[PDB]
């Protein structure tokens, strides 16, 4: 049974060239490649990893490839292409025989988050993704949930993985006894569609990060959990650590503990093989 993290990313650190890493972020800015990360899989008995684009350049794809071309503790790399260019096909053959299981745009730095989905020329891009076996993963903000929604439902030829659970609002949790409401009515919108799954992950860094993780926080964690399991069921839940980014926040360690004290309690023994690399390995098409 693989255990699988199913969200990392990997880089050599230059500041132009990943422009959400901004101020108070000064742990992100530094190199991070697979040699950093196998110590920390290796602790959790995680076999290994699914590398995620961090920036938006054909060269995202070709430098994750290139890691993992010949690397077996990487088993899959999900991409970047322009979906909206017509030679779309053609770049893509470049990556023939490899490990690039997906895609994903980073949605969440649209200003028109819908009118970019519903665009004529990134849904044909999607459908001949899905097409062809890809799969596509879905990077929004808990506010833009509403406005991917019918994006999803069109889209329903091959797996759509909602990254980070759909990023619900954590640091309003007591500030707005409505944030995590309005993120479950959306999440189960999503849920009920069959070919979407749902990544655990991302959750620490929703917080607020910068004064500090506290006890509170872990809490609506855990909140988010069960709701995400109650709507989506056990099947199609999905750990990941988002290293690097997770370190904003919290130890990798500490990342994969509260995922695991949470599904010791809440999950079966089957459940939790599937939550830890068998719905990352049947969605992503893993052997
Ligand atoms: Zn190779």
């Amino acid at each position: 049974a693989l255990r699988i993290d199913s969200h990392q990313h990997f880089w050599r650190y230059r500041a132009a060239d990943y422009p959400w890493i901004g101020a108070g972020m000064g742990v992100l800015a530094r190199d991070y490649l697979p040699d950093a990360l196998h110590p920390l899989m290796h602790a959790q008995a995680l076999g290994a990893s699914i590398a995620v684009q961090a920036r938006a350049g054909r060269d995202e794809t070709a430098f994750l490839l290139e890691l993992a071309c010949d690397e077996a503790r990487i088993a899959a790399v999900v991409g970047w292409e322009d979906l909206r260019a017509p030679q779309l096909a053609e770049r893509v053959a470049e990556w023939r025989g490899t490990k690039l299981r997906g895609f994903r745009h980073q949605l969440q730095d649209e200003a028109d988050v819908r009118a970019f989905v519903d665009d004529a020329d990134f849904a044909r891009g999607v459908a001949w993704l899905q097409a062809n076996d890809y799969v596509y993963d879905v990077l929004v903000f808990e506010r833009q949930l509403p406005d991917v929604q019918a994006f999803c439902a069109r889209h329903d030829a091959h797996w759509l993985v909602l990254d980070h659970a759909g990023k619900p609002a954590l640091a309003e949790f007591d500030r707005d006894d409505t944030a995590l409401a309005r993120w479950r009515a959306a999440l189960r919108e999503l849920a009920a569609l069959p070919h979407v799954v749902c990544k655990l992950s991302g959750l620490v860094t929703e917080a607020d990060w910068r004064r500090g993780l506290r006890a509170s926080d872990l809490r609506h964690i855990e909140q988010c959990l069960d709701a995400a399991l109650d709507a989506f069921g056990p099947q199609r839940l999905m750990f990941g650590s988002d290293w690097p980014v997770c370190l904003l926040a919290a130890s990798y360690d500490e990342v994969a503990s509260l995922v695991e004290r949470w599904a010791e309690s809440r999950l079966s023994a089957a459940e939790r093989s599937a939550l830890w690399g068998g719905t990352a390995a049947r969605c992503y098409a893993l052997p």
